């Protein structure tokens, strides 16, 4: 995706809708030089309102739909808005359940200008089939006890960090949100069967020794709706270090009212064993845990016993920053 951004907004009713176009402001702000709301939209993202005009003179080379849509059907009023976009020199790039080139103008109006749809949510290259070969570099992997546990969050916690320290690093996205928030990715949940090994494989290529890929995670070993997506990061991943992440106070999976969660010591067992198949000398480093739903010192206990148990820093990096995960990959 050709960056900087345009973040279209639509008529988005208030902030959650809004999920993409806050993670770009937040985490890659220099990837948006602006907004673009339709009337009725409430999404107060704080950035400079331009017309499309505007931010083609501002640089702005792709229009970014940073909300949510429904899962239904384009609008035609957001369409107005994207073949204007189009017709005045900008790429599209969405992360939506219904893909822009299956809208016939949308299609056809890319096709007359020589723009580019970036439906970021199903491949757009062919990956191969994994080879397992050793990879110059190194690769993080953050591995969960259920979906939505913050792997994504840990992850580009830990990049920021690491790129305030000045350590070479990349978060790699596998998802639509990483993918727009970046640019870049493999939108794993969406890859054929037998090239999800080998899409990670392409998304962490041979780079420099010192160099770390912050590898964005995806479902759990424990889901039984997902567990085969996370096998394929954590092999084609070749991991030199994992985090575990975990929401202590679910008592289920996401979307499985009767399965229990594992504890973070299973995680362990199951999880290292496997990854150290792909990469033999890979480790556990860290523990990072969403403690949101629990009182600050209840918090700041539950931690510390974690960390006695499990022998490894556990932290929640959103009360406290990622640089305890970030030291213990200097190991």
């Amino acid at each position: 995706i050709e960056t900087p951004y345009l973040l279209f907004l639509g008529d988005a009713p208030d902030m959650l809708a809004a999920k993409v176009a806050i993670g770009i402001r937040d985490w890659r702000p220099d990837h948006a030089v602006g907004q673009i709301s339709l009337p009725g939209c409430g999404a107060n993202l704080g950035l400079t309102e331009m017309t499309l005009e505007e931010a083609k003179a501002a640089g702005a080379k792709t229009l970014v739909i940073g909300v949510a849509n429904r899962g239904g059907k384009i609008s035609q009023e957001w369409k107005k808005v994207l073949v204007q976009a189009l017709e005045e020199g900008f790429d599209l790039a969405s992360g939506l359940h219904n893909l822009l080139r299956d809208e016939p103008d949308l299609a056809a109006v890319a096709e007359a200008t020589g723009r580019t749809l970036h439906d970021v949510r199903v491949p757009s290259v062919q990956y191969p089939i994994a080879d397992g070969v050793k990879r110059r570099g190194k690769r993080c992997l953050a591995v969960g006890t259920d979906c939505s546990v913050g792997k994504m969050y840990t992850a580009l916690a830990m990049d920021a960090e690491m790129q305030a320290r000045g350590i070479k690093s990349t978060f790699r996205a596998t998802g639509q949100t990483g993918i727009l928030i970046t640019g870049d990715g493999v939108p794993l949940d969406a890859v054929i069967a037998d090239f999800m090994a080998g899409s990670i494989e392409y998304l962490t290529p041979d780079n420099d020794d010192d160099h770390w890929d912050l590898i964005e995670g995806q479902g759990s070993l424990f889901h039984v709706s997902y567990s085969g997506v996370t096998m394929a990061l954590v092999h084609g991943g070749q991991p030199d270090a994992l985090i575990l992440c975990h929401e202590p106070t679910r008592t289920h999976m996401r979307g499985l009212p009767d399965y229990d969660v594992p504890s973070l010591e299973e995680l362990r067992d199951v999880a290292l064993p496997l990854a150290q198949r792909a990469n033999k000398d890979c480790k556990i480093v860290g523990i990072s845990v969403n403690t949101q739903h629990l009182g600050e010192e209840e918090a700041v206990a539950y931690l510390k016993e974690v960390e006695g148990r499990m022998g490894l820093p556990a932290v929640d990096p959103y009360r406290h920053g990622a640089g305890r995960l970030v030291d213990a990959l200097a190991a």
